[PDB]
């Protein structure tokens, strides 16, 4: 867990539609940075805001002594998108991600700096007052229990984005060619050692949430896909199992008919149904079949590593 | 919107079979050009044209003191492939695309130069009298509320070639991968900044248009497809919709046979029918899971910038 | 179509279980380059030939002053394949091709030689005593109409590989990035100029023709693929006909039965299979909507050129 | 066959919850080895394992003396990986790959090492006394088949992991793009010569198989999708043949009533079922014909080398 120290951070804040809530979040930031006694620097990235948010943020900017850089975007392109922005510019050793709608407590950043020092590459976060509500709590655990067959471990929680990063990592992802990511997920892909710290959580001040029906499910499908290919080859499973239940139906109703000869009028129909049951799931097993090879084509494309080293061990002489 | 000031323009004209238009084009052409008091550029491409108009580019580039340049190539590419050959040799700073049929008025260059000397990156224009045609004026409208969803502004005139661009948009253009694209919106992803001037349209003097009913079909769904992926998304949407309509009718079906009995000789197949028009849905569904990886996958090799960035803005000290 | 001279000149024949005719096919050849005057040079490739022909070709190889090349390959790969590795080797300014089993006639090389030498990038070859037979002849007829529809001109006969190219081609085709390829059709993607020579055919005189039925259906899926994406296109079509079908058939049955009231015992099902025709329609629409994607993917891939320049025309003053 | 003499050669052993085989596998190899009188190298990768395995390799290349490297893994990546992580750091001319649960017995190293010392670039091994149970018997047969009609010739036995390499191998497969492979197969591609050797084998002495009904699927799909893109081509065949038999059909079934008058009161159902074939068959059709798009974009992205040389013969004058 040997790691070199710390001298400097840098905090990444996405900003949309966000002017109400700006003032005392710059406040507070700048407080909490202050309090680590170490030098810091903030990042505010306008993800083509509507109101008034560019104006203050640029106002900050151009403040006395202000630590404040401003980025703009000519247009919307997404929460993490607006992150890899940031990340392109940050200087620090250690990179801290916030909201900006202030739900997540700016106060919490010296123990996650203090964390991290400790030598962890990445420090995630565990609200431990959770709301409950069935879509979202059936949602949470369908997607832990997902990521945890995949990537072999929990991560605790996935939707809170108040996180710490070394650079090493950011250098390493910023590199990928893969245009949509789930930064969260991705981070672990190239970490060799991570923990976790409970944090609490409140509902936003002012405003409403930004993510409607339709950016969730976008949201959802990211995640989804940034996951596994597993989803392709459940339809080769539901081929199967369809086309073995036409056949076997057909052949009972044939040896039923010769047995005890004719029953009803309707029965050519039923067999006829059977055989169309039949060839919908060989229609199944085919697409599961070009399935198959769009994931190894997706795979091929996107080139991430095929495997991560966690360390070697070379005997006294090598 | 502060830019360094033009001190050379080049113009592009695709040409295909028009060589009617072509005398009275090129006086016109220089005309206006000459009208500037700026140092000027003109570039023809041959698009593959059967009659004899490469004969009379090259005799007027073979005239004394000509400011003309023919590019001949070996077949019919398409209007936004010369197009992109002509910019593979300009040398000016700002690029004016004009059409070979005279329809545009060539005496509306200054203004778009005067606009574009102003630091506007993009200019392009809008057909104040427009001819009114059910077909046209659907399609128009259908396009731009796509247009205006997607890039989430809307241009005006998408279908008027008489545009300007400055030569680093030019330059970034010609590196991308894509070989089919549509140049008015692939030149927005990297504008900066952009207006419009009104404009007036007239009719082809001579000749017949060259744009079919297939060349036009091609030519929309490059144009569809080079705006977005959106049209993968909604077979799932109608998938849900018919499985959802086929179970429900199917349970209907079930408690009212079991509740009022027998009713009708031909109940068995209508059950048969419902369960079939679910699998039905069923496949849609899973066409839709393939096309959501196949738009990935294009999406990734496309390699479009992740990101744009309009400025940054930096305090006193960095 | 001015051009270098011709200095030098190789040619390549590809073996394949063909020692029967190669004794007499050595000498022949030989004969016709050194009626040329040119220097020459002969390059055999093996394509895993199970008989004896890769020791002649060695003894061939180790005769006193022999101009002859032999190259073996680990197993078979195909015939245009061994042509790639043999312009991998070629050290002369213009490339002839011939096949092994002596039906061209080796005396027609200096023909093409000289024709190549008038300036022309590549020469083909038009048999003239061409056999008939309904099946051939209907391929070459439905192969050369999609030819000339796509490239925009016939180039006379595919299937005669007697043929020539100037050095630079093959450069132009041996970095191009698609595994599978039709050498005459790659060729005319690059040429600037070219022309053909009516020639004479005779029959194999040993053996039995190596392309087989699976082996045939393997080369018409490769040229097609390699000729064009449209196949992908028709399928939209044959769905909105299906589904206009359906849909008017249901509305009309609808129209007829509320019109004149009751007429069969079996109407309802007629219903229910006009909406399953309608229902079916749509799926190929689906499937159309996603080969738009993938032959988008596929071109993208190849990355072949956006367009070929003929010759640029600029004026006395640059 | 000639070939440089192996002069140190380096063991590969992929490492997975076998702390109970480790102790007498580390003497037993380590007694093979030095029977070899040849410099000699070990590497131990640690594939996720979740028991005490990477404490005993990391005590055991803490050993004084002692001749083996400890490679450890963040997480479980499967067996080829591992292997391919081992390669990445071997040093000496010669790989020997080997299980870990001593099934493979580590005497046969001295036999296979002096055997590629003749010159022979892969040697492989054969099970003499083999284990026949109808499902792995009947799994490898039909692999065996569909390998020996792919490559044109069979290996012997491809289950067994005990083979050896040259150096040259492992740098040209390191180098590919496809993230899965099959390492004996893929070894093959590039092997001018090829042997064998008969050997015995064992069952695990403790422990039970890893190798779970999901995880041996998944190995199946790899090698299958590794061999060959055939798959693809079949769904076009049964679509023709369901097509033909529909058309078929329905003719017959209008001859028939035209012929003898009415027959049956469920006539007209049977026709519309013949006519929902036929368009089922069109479906399977439209399938495979994009399936050969998807193939011919999977073996572009691969970018394996498009043909492969044995040896080259020049005459005395080149
Ligand atoms: O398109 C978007 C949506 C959201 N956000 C930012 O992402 C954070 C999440 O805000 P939101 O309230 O929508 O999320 P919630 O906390 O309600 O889940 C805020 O800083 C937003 O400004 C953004 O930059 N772009
Ligand atoms: O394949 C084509 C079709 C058109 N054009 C050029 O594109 C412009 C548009 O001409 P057209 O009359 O077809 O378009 P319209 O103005 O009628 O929409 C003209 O300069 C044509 O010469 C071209 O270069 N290649
Ligand atoms: O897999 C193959 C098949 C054919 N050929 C060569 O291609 C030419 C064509 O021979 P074939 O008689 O099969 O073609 P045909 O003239 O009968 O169409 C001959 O030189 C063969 O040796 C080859 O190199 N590899
Ligand atoms: O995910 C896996 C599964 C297996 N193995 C190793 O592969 C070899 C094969 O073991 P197993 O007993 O499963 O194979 P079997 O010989 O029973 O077919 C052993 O060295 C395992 O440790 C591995 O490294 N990773
Ligand atoms: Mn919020
Ligand atoms: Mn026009
Ligand atoms: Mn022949
Ligand atoms: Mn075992």
């Amino acid at each position: 867990f040997d790691a070199a120290p710390i001298k400097k951070v840098s905090v990444v804040i996405p900003v949309y539609n966000e002017q109400e809530s700006l003032p005392e979040l710059i406040r507070r930031t700048t407080t909490a940075c202050e309090s680590l006694g170490k030098a810091w620097e903030i990042l505010l990235i306008d993800d083509g805001s509507s109101d008034s948010s560019a104006e203050l943020m640029v106002k900050a900017s151009q403040e006395a002594d202000s630590h404040i850089i401003s980025i703009l975007l000519n247009r919307n392109y997404g929460q993490h998108a607006a992150i890899m922005a940031g990340f392109s510019h940050v200087s620090g050793d250690l990179i801290i991600t916030l909201d900006a709608d202030l739900q997540n407590p700016p106060e919490e950043i010296p123990r996650l700096v203090a964390k991290a020092d400790e030598g962890f590459d990445v420090v995630g976060t565990v609200r431990q007052n959770r709301q409950d509500s069935l879509f979202r709590k059936s949602a949470s655990k369908i997607i832990n229990l997902l990521i945890q067959r995949t990537t072999g471990k929990a991560m605790g929680d996935y939707g809170c984005m108040l996180r710490a990063y070394r650079r090493p990592i950011i250098d390493t992802m910023l590199r990928c060619h893969e245009r949509s990511t789930f930064i969260p997920i991705l981070a672990n892909i190239f970490a060799r050692r991570a923990t976790e710290i409970p944090v609490h959580h409140a509902e936003r001040e002012f405003g409403d949430s930004k993510y409607s029906f339709m950016r969730l499910i976008n949201l959802m499908y990211d995640l989804v896909t940034c996951l596994t290919t597993t989803p392709l080859r459940l339809l080769s499973l539901l081929g199967s199992v369809i086309a073995i239940g036409g056949f076997s139906l057909s052949v009972l109703l044939i040896v039923l008919r010769l047995a005890l000869g004719p029953q009803w009028a309707a029965e050519g129909v039923f067999m006829l149904f059977a055989v169309l049951f039949t060839f919908i799931g060989a229609q199944f097993i085919g697409m599961g079949l070009l399935g198959e090879y769009i994931g190894r084509i997706y795979n091929d494309v996107r080139a991430r590593p095929r495997y991560f080293v966690q360390q070697v061990i070379y005997p006294e002489s090598t």
